[PDB]
């Protein structure tokens, strides 16, 4: 076949009952993740040839960055119930990985301030329960999916993305070969 399994993808043994219809992992520790964000934009290209009527799911893990990997989930909760996902992911990649500015919970919060958010909103958000359990649904999905690397996508919990098994002499090609199998899954 074009598509085959251990190729493009590979299939989960154990398939995850009730998951979002795509599902992707990452953290700001994770280099490949920078790239798939900053250079090749994974998220929007997949979204651009995504069915309609799909729905698109991003959480953090904790596994990278100790205590900072925490931390940063948590804002990602905080990120995501705000709604401002657009507004701080830039730069809290580039405060991890380019400048190396993020160093405690405040300098995260910083991140915020700067982009707008205030820091009373912030603040409320962090401590507020609607984030505990979205910290609780981020951990449980990649529990669900036995995850221990990043970036990683998963569609309707049975199928996961393997790019090691695509072309990366040229990032255009790879990024619509990416999509263009998570579209092929999605219709599975």
């Amino acid at each position: 076949a074009q598509y085959e399994d251990g190729k493009q993808y590979t299939t989960l043994e154990k398939p995850v009952a009730g998951a979002p219809q795509v599902l992707e992992f990452f953290s700001f520790f994770c280099p490949h993740c920078y790239q798939f964000e900053e250079v090749l934009h994974i998220s929007d290209n997949v979204k651009k040839k995504l069915p309609e009527g799909v729905k698109m799911t991003k959480y953090h893990v904790n596994f990278m960055g100790g205590d900072l990997g925490k931390d940063l989930t948590q804002a990602w909760a905080v990120a995501m119930a705000l709604g401002v996902e657009d507004k701080v992911t830039v730069p809290l990649f580039e405060g991890v990985q380019k400048t190396q500015t993020i160093r405690s919970a405040s300098d995260i919060r910083d991140v915020f301030i700067n982009a707008g958010i205030k820091g009373e909103e912030y603040d409320a958000a962090w401590n507020s329960f609607v984030v505990k359990s979205l910290v609780a649904q981020q951990e449980k999905a990649a529990a669900d999916v036995q995850l221990r690397g990043v970036p990683a996508m998963f569609v309707n919990g049975k199928y996961q993305l393997n790019p090691q098994g695509m072309d990366t002499s040229n990032m255009d090609v790879f990024v619509q070969q990416y999509a263009d199998t998570v579209k092929y899954l999605s219709e599975k």
